[PDB]
């Protein structure tokens, strides 16, 4: 998250931290969250050979009591998923068990917010606690230099006067409007400027019903 603040500690408890293992190179990390009890929504392109799920995180490189980490059993990601433009880049995490509610832990033109643990500058490292920041849902002309941007499938999201934005290591992560989650953060320019391309939840709605209760 560039331009953002820190989040209140556990003040966002269905935020998920994942870890994401690939056969030939070191972790990924990306963000998502926790929409059952044993299911995290997150990106497609986050998938990998396995994933573990922290809820529960703030400082991310400190456990504490609040940590769950709990093992996926089953990555489901959008079966129209490309990997050359991201479309439909949405991922259903199925856990091993059904976390634990606490405090820190739950299920979940206009201003919208959006965090996560990613870089906080183009040259910076992912950040070590949970930051958040607020961004302007843009007209989809704002995204047209992404030119396999679709205004039906994903929001545009960031005010492109603003240096604000999410950024590596966000991704997955959710926005939020009104308290509601609307976008899944996606991809964006690689020097940050924004806008950047969201998954639009609405329209995958259908299949997120078809997988949850085939699970
Ligand atoms: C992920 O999305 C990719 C991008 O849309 C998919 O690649 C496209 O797949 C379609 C088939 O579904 C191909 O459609 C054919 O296009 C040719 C014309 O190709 C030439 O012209 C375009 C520019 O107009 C250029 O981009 C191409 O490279 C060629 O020079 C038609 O003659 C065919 O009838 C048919 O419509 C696309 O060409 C293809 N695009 C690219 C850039 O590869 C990809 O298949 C998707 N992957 C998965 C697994 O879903
Ligand atoms: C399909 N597509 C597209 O049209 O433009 C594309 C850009 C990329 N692409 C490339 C990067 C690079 O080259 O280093 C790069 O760093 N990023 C990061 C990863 C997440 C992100 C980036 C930058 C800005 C904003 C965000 C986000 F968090 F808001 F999503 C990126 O998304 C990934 C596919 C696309
Ligand atoms: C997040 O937790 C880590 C681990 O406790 C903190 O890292 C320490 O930071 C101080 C300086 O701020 C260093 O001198 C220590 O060596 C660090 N310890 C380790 C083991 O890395 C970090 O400050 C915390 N970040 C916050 C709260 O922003
Ligand atoms: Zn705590």
């Amino acid at each position: 998250i560039i331009g953002g603040t820190e989040c209140k500690p556990h003040s966002r408890p269905y935020m998920a931290y994942l870890e994401i293992v690939t056969s030939n190179g070191p972790s990924k990390f990306c963000g998502g969250f926790l929409i059952r009890r044993n299911f995290v929504l997150t990106a497609a392109h986050c998938a990998g050979r396995s994933i573990t799920v922290t809820l529960g995180a703030h400082n991310i490189t400190e456990e504490e009591d609040t940590w769950q980490k709990l093992e996926v059993i089953k990555q489901f990601r959008h079966p129209k998923y490309n990997t050359s433009t991201l479309h439909h880049d949405i991922m259903l995490l199925k856990l091993k068990e059904k976390a634990s509610l606490t405090l820190a832990v739950g299920t979940l033109g206009r201003m919208c917010r959006v965090a996560g643990w990613g870089r906080t500058g183009v040259l910076k490292p992912g950040s070590d606690t949970l930051q958040e920041v607020k961004l302007r849902l843009m007209d989809p002309q704002a995204c047209s230099h992404f030119r396999d941007f679709d205004h039906n499938l994903q929001l545009c999201v960031g005010n492109p006067r603003k240096t604000k934005s999410a950024f590596k290591g966000d991704s997955g992560g959710p926005l939020l409007c009104a308290g509601a989650a609307q976008g899944i953060v996606s991809y964006g320019r690689s020097d940050a400027k924004p806008p950047a391309v969201f998954t639009r939840i609405s329209h995958y709605q259908p299949w997120i019903n078809q997988i949850l209760q085939a699970n």
